[PDB]
Formats: structure tokens, C-alpha cells, sequence
């Protein structure tokens, strides 16, 4: 009937820890690319795209991946560098994927 707006998702954040070794954290995409949905939508935006890390991609999918499988917790398979964090980390500008688009 009419287009109506979204909210803000709160709660959990599932992804990599900024500042593990770039190796380790490198490991997802490379896993988690062998999925389906990770390989291709890892594609940048330029909101924070720059700078860009490694493991960057994996976090962009790990927004729908995380609700490909149901939304919940477990849907972390990346690696024990991507996984839920502690409440909101977006400091500002830069917002931290929590799932919904």
C-alpha cells in the first residue's frame, strides 16, 4: 500500500576485529567466499571503504550472511577474528554492519 522507512537495528555486531593480523583475519573472506554470497557484494561503497582492509569484504557480506542462516549468533563461520561484539562500536560517521541493510 505505501513504502514505509526503516529503524535502527541494535544489539550484536558480527565482525572481524579491527587490528588482528591481516593474514589471520584474510582467512575468511577466502572461507566464507566459498559460500555463495560472499564472493561479489564484498564490493566497497566509499563511506569508509578508505582506508580498506583486508578482511574488509568479509565484513560487508557477514551483514547478510549472518541473516542468510537465521539471523542468530551462530551464523559466524568466517573464523575466531569475525564474530559478535560488544554493543554498537560505530564511534560516528562509520557505522558497524549488524545485519540489516
Amino acid at each position: 500500500a505505501t513504502p514505509t522507512p526503516t529503524p535502527k537495528a541494535a544489539g550484536s555486531w558480527c565482525v572481524p576485529k579491527p587490528g588482528v593480523s591481516d593474514d589471520q583475519l584474510t582467512g575468511n573472506i577466502n572461507y566464507a567466499c566459498s559460500q555463495g554470497i560472499d564472493c561479489g557484494p564484498i564490493q566497497p561503497g566509499g563511506a569508509c571503504f578508505e582506508p580498506n582492509t583486508v578482511k574488509a569484504h568479509a565484513a560487508y557480506v557477514m551483514n547478510l550472511y549472518y541473516q542468510h542462516a537465521g539471523r542468530n549468533s551462530w551464523n559466524c563461520d568466517f573464523s575466531q577474528t569475525a564474530t559478535l561484539t560488544n554493543t554498537n562500536p560505530s564511534y560516528g560517521a562509520c557505522n558497524f554492519p549488524s545485519g540489516s541493510n
